[PDB]
């Protein structure tokens, strides 16, 4: 028997819409749900999405909440909808599928996956859901993520961390690394061997290797000498010249990170949404240094030295193509009399 | 006179309603009140209330700023209504009490507590305050403090740190310890010689006694030994089990600070509001484990030893009843081979 | 050429409006404009003026992003409208000057400032800017700030930091220091011999000379003799004293600073806005002590001594003036038996 | 250049949008898109929909003002979209087809009919506006209009009247009937041979025939006998029994007219739509007779009475089909010995 | 003592303010001012300006109650503010004028109109309240009326009708005809022989001489034979050819009324305001004959038949310049063979 108050009971209780049977009162204004709790009113939502109040308060209680791949990954897979589930982007605090398959008739596309209307759309299949892959199967454009093996197809291996309830991290008592698979127009995609994002904060920004502990710790010249970086302009690409208004490069969070701990400043996301590559607002308060779009990528530093590594320096400028995340990401190189001048990633 | 621009103006010289004469311009838009300071607008408050904006307006501007009891305790005590004065609930942003007595005639549901309305309703009394004690005497339905003797009164003493301004403390400049009487039906009630919560913060967690620093700084099995707690299951109820994916245990505020300052994590209250026992979602940033509803009590850890030894270990399952903050909190005790196995609170 | 939709495409690319040809979809709901990126919508701004929505995301869009002048100077110089330029006032996330020149037709008082009905206003000229210092000298009422020097001309310099994207900093890579002229009725001015406010936060304080650095490391005692402070009653006006609930003193940012590095408080700022002086509602999670409202000058703490030893230190109770910042603040003195009691700035 | 300042401009000067080029300030404050004219605001718009407010302004600045169906006529043809138009439904203040062909991208699925996203969905195509035809011709599912004939299709004539702005009338300087094609699976079909509704009102009741003019003008027992009406239960059917307290039969809107002019009532339509049959929550002002649901339909009484006559009197009781305005709508027949109880169109 | 209850106890008791002392409840709900009437909310107010909701109602209730001038005469004049007084504008149901001398520190621009903020104004002098004529005087630009003769200055007269609570009408027991004086620059000014518009609409439409009544009653012939208007085109002009699509001519009211009595048609106001002349979207519901921008006037027929005896026939297509409500109306005149083809007003 679906309802708003049904809801609002299950929310109560278990914090989340897991279909239990009972109601308790809800008043609504602006945006905003309240319950009466002992005799007051407790906000249980306030609606930032687009979405009508309610409309959004149960899509929000009936959100995901077993680690599922970060939104990003699903852009790049191309996933239009997710199967008989909700993924809400923390980031935007709006559900990151504008229809659904299965959850709820106020904004079901289709009740089933195989309605007419459901072929052109590229659907999302989680295999740790008893079946699930058999409908991958049977879907003509789909994704589907399993645990672990399944039988006749060739999977890939994704990002070592997952996202549960919003916070990104890599499960030892979970398992966030899943396969990925992909149809499109039934047949069986082939994935590239890509490179993914570590997706790192700068607030707590802890380094994933020893290459990044060398960077925190020595100064800019111990390190660059140590891993013979001297034609790469890592002082510019990675490190950021701060000496002039304009702030120059310091397009990899690490850099980001390096210049935080000794002065920390401000990072103005003009775009809230998660990408592969993102694009600040960056103010340098010690220096007075800023630079209006500041494209910042956040690679292992060991597999941008790689990338940077497999490039060729005679060539002036050429446009990089690198897969990260399941996609291309065009970058551009200057090199200087056959050394490195610039790395930036293409706008 | 009772005005709005009174009040504003009250609001921008000194902060709160101190009951002065003057008129300042006001502007409400959705519900906020601007107020023109040198021909630009500030804003002077922001309803996060179901009331109407310029009534919720009002009783923010008339809360009380004295230290007075932080509302979970008026709660236990099932106040119903303050005479003569406003609680506000910073954890909610609200008012604590849906109407009022002698504070503004938009929400009175009496102006005096003596009237018919009033006698089936708790009322609050504050002794420090001249003209509430004769009045809480002659009340029938009452709650009074004081804070020191009443003549022919026998008192109960309360927390040992009150609310002031929103922040909870004990105080030196002030006093922060009231003597709770307390009547129904006219008569006179003798209060339960209860436990008391700390109400301490993860982010600012101070120890109150010598074994909390024990916990704080020794190992699992340091503390454990020193204070003999071997079929106590505390590398349980206390210390919480992160091995698997359904987090386990940890239903004691301390042990939340001791597992944060390790490796930090991230609590969700759905239901924002002040209770002795409150539920949180817990997520586990290390391990990636997680609970969907996990209930924690902050008592002095002294006293919850002090409770978990005065119990029977021989009975398998049993229900206790614990008088913590005037009432009786349901704990739920299991031991295995008469030694304690889990000691959750009951929900 | 004039829209919004250019504005929000400009908005998604810069960040800014920068004046570039193209357009985006947007969606208005609720004070909020939404775009659409990649088929999901993303909350470009949010309208927490009393402007409407889209008046003030043109508004923001267009705001400065070179360093420009603290809005508080500007409003002790008496600027009415800035002209050819919005100035953002990010600490009421509005814009600074009610009408504009030259900026939109939907704002401006006038196209531009020779119109009759700008004559009675102060403008704000900005030097950098190519064309705007003849406007300043044909102008009636105005306001010039230039980087250097302008033939005939006395100019008084501005203070060390200025606002570069809503941070004060003071600029290495950029010059932060602006020469500020001042035309009334036609005939410049001469701004008066001032002192001027750091403007500096509490949570990350910064000493800005040796005798703070003493104040912070020094004892009070200590701190007092070296610096010969016997007779001028640093134990209140500075350090504060918190034995009483009625806080006492304290009206300096650094004894906060040093207050709050041993145990952290609450400030309760009731007028969000920027003025030399600050009023705020400072109750001490320490003592449990608190005063309704505080006024808060920030100085050099050298040169709050260098105005405390040009003081007459021998009638009772005078009312000094200060020029800080461009206008004169009344400092209300008390001295009993010829040294310094109390000398807290005048409400 | 796509825009809302254009928009407005357009709606200024023209009343619609007729693509002209010059823009005009706006504003928009709750739902509602404001200019100023001469100095002062000027309401433009005020949003009905559940669009965002300029998504709704631009629909319908952009709407059909030459004659169109009826939004009832599309409906029942399944149309879903309508290409390269808006058509407006005056019933409901918002558009009759939720997304757009070649109108606007915020509103687009595709910018033409040919894409594969367009192929499941049942769009109309105007003949009067050149290119339509062939489209309709190459389109998958569609539904054509065209003054007269197209060459190598059969037609079907539309009712006698259609809507121009929002007021619906039978047209002599403008040709309000039109011929409906229709294609399924791209095979041109045949339309029933159907009957129409005349969509007329109460307050503005004009006959169309003389059977009519005689109802309204002739008594009760002279209409009934002169139209040999003995055994066909108008008086229950069209007539109504206001003798009991439910108000009996009137399923007819000649009869709803008839018993107005007499006494007038009033008419809830709980449902604000176009359909071919409309329930209504019918009082009487006089007997104080009620119903809650009213099913009323409004055929020719001409009409009526030759679907009537097409009945067998000898059933007791069966389920007619009347294909009405492209539907089928079915009728509860209750004949007994011979003599009608009462039709009543199914709900 | 100006506040908000107060206001509301005026509204609730003398249905406007008077100043009345005593104070009301209040409740601010969504753009509208509730008040508490015997224990049950009562709307006092809906705000449709711009303005925020409590200024819009302090407006409101200190509106003028008197006659005083269509607001349409005020813009003709320039009048920029009213001087003491508030005029509101029932058709745009919004403050006529953005600013107040004398009326309410939030909105007033100056306290009296001798400040220079007001000197480049236009303001409305009220002659029957005392002190406003000497103020007239004194005052740079300004506009006055008084009831009769004010000394040493040569009056216009005005319109035979005013506004009395938002109903335009010619007045008996009042006096509704003021005399208009006008000081530009300090130099009273000449007002021209102006024609003037009945203000008139389709609903109430009463003629007011007896070539109206002519025109109401007598056919086309007849009236045209009477008043010997041949060659002048009152059947195109005046009366409207509905024989096509695009209706045409119809541009004065009497027009207007003399087709809606016959069928009665729709008028589309997109412009909702006062001006003399007005653009209406009509469309003719018999004919189905529609024009998007339909400008009418409405004159005396007397007067338009003069101002058309007026001209000069033999040229084709020159602008005729009439003066009419104190502003200059182009009309454009065509003429056929030296006769009257077509008069339309000009946009």
């Amino acid at each position: 028997a679906m309802s708003l108050e049904n809801v609002a009971f299950n929310v109560v209780n278990k914090g989340h819409f897991d279909g239990q049977q009972g109601e308790v009162p809800v008043s609504i204004i602006n945006n905003t749900v309240y319950t009466k709790v002992d005799g007051v009113d407790v906000e249980l939502f306030e609606n930032k999405t687009t979405l009508p109040v309610n409309v959004a308060f149960e899509l929000w209680a009936k959100r995901n909440i077993k680690p599922v791949p970060e939104v990003k990954i699903l852009n790049n897979l191309g996933v239009d909808i997710a199967a008989n589930t909700v993924i809400w982007d923390y980031k935007r605090d709006a559900p990151a599928h504008i229809s659904t398959i299965g959850v709820c008739s106020m904004t079901d596309i289709a009740k089933k996956p195989t309605e007419t209307i459901c072929a052109p759309l590229t659907v999302f299949f989680d295999g740790r859901v008893d079946g699930q892959v058999d409908l991958f199967r049977n879907a003509r454009n789909g994704v589907l993520i399993t645990e672990g093996s399944v039988k006749g197809l060739q999977p890939s291996v994704g990002p070592k961390q997952a996202s549960l309830n919003g916070v990104t991290l890599i499960g030892e008592a979970v398992k966030t690394q899943f396969n990925y698979y992909k149809k499109v127009d039934g047949v069986v995609q082939q994935l590239p061997e890509t490179y993914f994002t570590q997706s790192r904060n700068l607030q707590e920004f802890k380094p994933r290797s020893q290459m990044e502990i060398d960077f925190l710790e020595l100064a800019m010249d111990e390190f660059i000498e140590r891993y013979k970086l001297e034609g790469y302009a890592f002082e510019h690409i990675v490190y950021g010249d701060f000496s002039h208004s304009q702030l120059g490069g310091l397009h990899l969070l690490i850099g980001l990170a390096k210049r935080f701990k000794e002065s920390p400043f401000e990072l103005e996301d003009f775009i809230p949404m998660d990408s592969t590559v993102k694009n600040y607002f960056i103010t340098d308060a010690q220096t007075g240094s800023s630079k209006c779009v500041c494209s910042v990528i956040d690679l292992l530093l060991d597999d941008f030295v790689e990338i940077i590594k497999s490039q060729d320096l005679s060539v002036v400028s050429k446009v990089v193509k690198v897969t990260i995340d399941y996609t291309e990401i065009s970058f551009m190189l200057w090199c200087k009399d056959g050394h490195v001048e610039t790395f930036y990633p293409k706008l």
